[PDB]
């Protein structure tokens, strides 16, 4: 009735070594390492704190500062109140690219700072988690206000760019402003706690699993459950299905090995320091005349008369378990994950990018189940390829600022 | 500024680092692991570690059984450059004992039964053909490489990508130095040109809205 | 116990000098003369 079993047994210890590629290391490791990619997960957060900041709805603050910017075209040119056809054509042009240069340059700033913050969140132990092991510890910390506060000095340095001046052109730019002060530092604040240790801290077992730091218990959040048996603990991964065939690969390339340093001399018959690359051949000759390297010394002790005798040669089927191995990551990770390549002409294959499929996988569990985020919204398909500039771009156009320009623009026509 | 396997770093709850005199702080991209007894890093060389050390070996190994099989004639007992050397004047100095024989002395009380004679076997240059593979993987996937592919498959020039720009010039910009006002390059700007970059910015700068502010009154 | 990817040519050759790894005895127990033999391959 103790209810407890250890998790950091000899199967576990080399589970995560597997990743770091000490005891065998083949090409489809390689592609696990592009799953541990940050930066899709860095444009959920460039998305996110972008479409809110255009997600206020203020229509009459927008249609009173282009009454105003009108009045400033007035005085800018005079003699020309007669004519009005051709003033409308030019500064209503002339209205809608203000308004992107003024966002191009203190909105875009605010989200990468938040992006990049120092030593918050770890997207890269959460792939060597999941992909390991079905568990995720959580370990809660404080939320620091010492990049909070950094932040809540620039809410006011946001606004200094126009420094409270222009209060026509502000009140759009300021009342982006003003959500994104908000949405900021309940973001980040949430962006803090979220902290876990791989292959350092400690597992239990029980009904409900438990972790452990040095003094205070760790919340275990679970994506897939293990096979608990009450001999030895089965997990249900990726790398533990693989486990078999990883083992397997090392001995026999060890058992390769060990053929090629026992066939060095090259006369075997029965009784009954300079780097060879880098020294010369009269240099090394003299050192290689040794009786170790010459011979094979086959003692056959006493009360044995050799009837017969047989030469074996060098068989090990050595590269034929490597070419497998690569064919079989090459199936995992694109049917676990079911990750899509793009591929050229004839077949040549090249960076693989990730998927609808794996962003509910990683992505959803990533981000509303270990931190308590409501309001994020998942990312679409097209725009894992994209770029900051692509993504700000086709924004814009869905965004609800440009429901408002194309309003004016069509009753002047 | 800092001194690549110069400078020296200490391991804490926080790591530090050290000049001759003075601190050196210390960030971090990557954890590594921290085990009490030995420390191994979360690297992508460090991941190559082990494909590495065995091909440097194995190639030792190979040049061992070539220099240990040179001479044509084996038996049980029981300074002038080749390449530009006369072959009149190389076989004058090629009359030596070392060259010709190998002695294997078999020392006594010992009646020779049987012997057996052994080939040239390494494989040398398999090694080599999985690890030009492997690190063409390695960088295409870690940071996410795009290269440029003519007709029939002919590698070219690899330029750099958008994941690759946030991986490396995101930290290099704003981790390192306070740099709050920069802002993070376009994708198709990598392989653009000075004249080409310029040009570009000019269509979407101030100054053309200006201009073509002007241009529309008078038409 | 050191593995043979890591380890020295130099090195691995001392601990290769084992009577297990360079002999295959084959004891043929009494009342027996052997008339011939064969090998077998992989």
């Amino acid at each position: 009735g103790s209810s407890i079993s250890v998790h950091p047994s000899e199967l576990s210890i080399s589970l995560f070594e597997i990743l770091q590629g000490k005891y065998s290391y083949v090409r489809g490791q390689t592609l696990h390492c592009s799953l541990r990619n940050p930066g899709v997960f860095f444009r959920q957060l460039f998305i996110h704190l972008y479409k809110n900041a255009l997600a206020n709805c203020s229509y009459d603050h927008v249609l009173s500062d282009w009454r105003t910017y009108e009045s400033s075209a007035k005085t800018r040119w005079p003699e020309k109140e007669a004519q009005w056809g051709s003033y409308r054509r030019s500064t209503f042009d002339s209205w809608a690219q203000t308004m992107r240069m003024t966002l191009d340059h203190l909105l875009l700033n605010a989200i990468n700072r938040v992006l990049y913050a120092k030593t918050q969140l770890s997207y890269e132990r959460y792939v060597d988690w999941v992909v390991t092991v079905g568990m995720v510890p959580v370990v809660k910390h404080t939320p620091d206000h010492k990049l909070v506060n950094s932040i809540q000095e620039q809410l006011m340095k946001d606004c200094q760019r126009l420094a409270s001046g222009e209060k026509t052109i502000g009140r759009i730019l300021t009342s982006v402003t003003q959500e994104i002060s908000n949405l900021v530092s309940s973001l980040s604040a949430l962006y803090i706690p979220g902290y876990s240790e791989v292959s350092i801290d400690y597992d239990c077992v029980k009904n409900t699993f438990v972790g452990l730091y040095k003094q205070k218990r760790v919340h275990v959040e679970v994506i897939t459950m293990p096979a608990i048996l009450a001999g030895r603990v089965i997990f249900d991964s990726p790398i533990q299905r693989m486990y078999t065939s990883i083992m397997s690969c090392h001995r026999t390339a060890e058992h390769a090995k060990l053929c090629q340093l026992l066939n060095t001399a090259p006369t075997k018959a029965l009784v009954g320091s300079v780097n060879l690359l880098t020294a010369n051949t009269f240099q090394s000759l003299g050192r290689l005349q040794d009786p170790s390297l010459q011979l094979t010394s086959s003692h056959i002790p006493s009360g044995s008369a050799v009837l017969n005798s047989f030469f074996s040669s060098y068989i090990p089927p050595v590269r034929e378990s490597m070419k497998d191995l690569t064919n079989l990551w090459e199936s995992e990770m694109f049917q676990t994950y079911k990750l899509a390549p793009v591929v050229d002409n004839q077949g040549q294959r090249l960076s693989v990018t990730y998927s609808q499929d794996t962003i509910s996988i990683l992505l959803g569990p990533f981000t509303y189940v270990i931190a308590d985020l409501l309001q994020m919204e998942l990312i679409s398909h097209s725009f894992v390829s994209s770029s900051l500039q692509d993504i700000a771009a086709y924004l814009y156009q869905t965004s609800r600022l440009f429901v408002y320009i194309t309003d004016v623009g069509q009753k002047y026509c």
